[PDB]
């Protein structure tokens, strides 16, 4: 059901966290878009924070799905889930305890957002099951209480598979 | 040549259940999901199939080299103490889903009228399994344990069931 959610866009993922409210990553959006969902970006409501890209339409599209919390980040310390999708048809959830924000540069790119540590990061990779460069866009997650909470998109791994950079808003 | 073949594709529909190739004539399973029926598996007679069973736990060994796609792979009872390990869960949903688990001591413990055994593991998914729409079901049974020691993947045996939380799962082996 969770994994309805996360969609092909662009080069990699977003997320629908209500009918009519969708979080990306701008990485994602190819270059020169027209239209999303077949809505004209006109006609959407459209803010970007860094790298988050947040998307709400005019109408309630993807009907079926109940609505969920938008957070900025997570408390220092907070264990959530990465919830990752491969185009091959794997459904991976990461364990990931959230640190600080950062900005962090690997390959000459530079992000920002709140920085998290992969609790099985090694151990995926190893497997092959690992962070990969396609997975941005991809949400974290995680219960409080009764809710369910989104604190944010993946844009970056370190190439170790461990450290990870959420972008929020 | 031609591609390896994916690890997900040794697992495959047995029975009520799955099951998994670890060598081109070694399956393993759970025995909860034989079928007990026919006297065919895969293309041989049951009589001529070498079977070995501990528990929950389903060795059967093929007279003959059939998937011969498959690179052997080392198969251990168990895994030590706080290995993290991946549990490999397919659906017949098409939906294919690893997750990763931090096993324990050899359990026991009671599920849906029979007693079960082998060794426990704690399931690491970040928020609690069942919170969210993650964590095993009892049509998972059979689904393998893997993790890789060096360059080589060592399985160490087959999903039975879990707790009533779905956090704590354990593992059939031998």
């Amino acid at each position: 059901s969770i994994w309805s959610r996360i969609v092909n866009f662009g080069s990699g993922w977003g997320f629908w966290v209500s009918p009519s409210l969708f979080i990306t990553s701008t990485h994602v959006i190819p270059q020169g878009a027209k239209e999303f969902f077949g809505v004209p970006i006109k006609q959407i409501q459209v803010h970007k924070s860094g790298e988050f890209c947040r998307l709400r339409f005019p109408k309630p599209i993807r009907t079926d799905v109940t609505g969920m919390i938008l957070e900025e980040g997570a408390p220092e310390g907070t264990v959530v889930t990465l919830l990752i999708k491969r185009s091959t048809g794997e459904l991976m959830p990461l364990a990931a305890r959230m640190g600080t924000h950062a900005t962090m540069k690997i390959q000459g790119r530079t992000v920002g957002g709140q920085m998290g540590m992969l609790l099985t990061g090694s151990n995926a990779k190893s497997m092959d099951l690992g962070t990969t460069p396609g997975d941005c866009g991809c949400p974290y997650i995680y219960k409080r209480g009764n809710d369910y909470v989104v604190i944010g998109v993946h844009t970056a791994a370190a190439r170790g598979g461990n450290t990870v950079i959420c972008a929020t808003q």
